[PDB]
């Protein structure tokens, strides 16, 4: 479990899926998605002239997280768009029985004649 949020504020976007390849611009919506608060969320970061994932830090985190509060506490009308893909299984068996034949042999031979 734990889905990691990768957020990218430079070439993401906050409509994104917050992956690798589709970051996120803003940490808010990395804690949207999961709603993990203190998952990993992990926000590119250019050190040393190249751009590396830095994990999001506590105060970072819940900076992004009293703005959460405002809007989703209160409940205003945004939409915070989370979405899932999918996790239907399907699954059907056929039902059938066997169906056998028996001999019975009975007398029939009546004792009282």
């Amino acid at each position: 479990g734990s889905m990691t949020v990768y957020i990218c504020p430079e070439t993401g976007d906050d409509g994104n899926d917050g992956s690798e390849l589709k970051p996120l611009r803003t940490l808010y919506q990395a804690m949207i998605i999961t709603k993990s608060s203190k998952g990993d969320f992990l926000i590119r970061t250019k050190k040393d002239g190249k751009q590396v994932w830095e994990a999001a830090s506590k105060t970072a985190l819940k900076k992004s997280w009293k703005r959460y509060e405002q809007e989703m506490l209160k409940n205003e009308k945004v939409a915070a768009k989370m979405l899932e893909k999918d996790a239907t299984e399907v699954g059907v068996k056929a039902a059938l029985e066997e169906a056998k034949k028996v001999q019975i042999e009975l007398d029939t031979s009546l004792s009282y004649i």
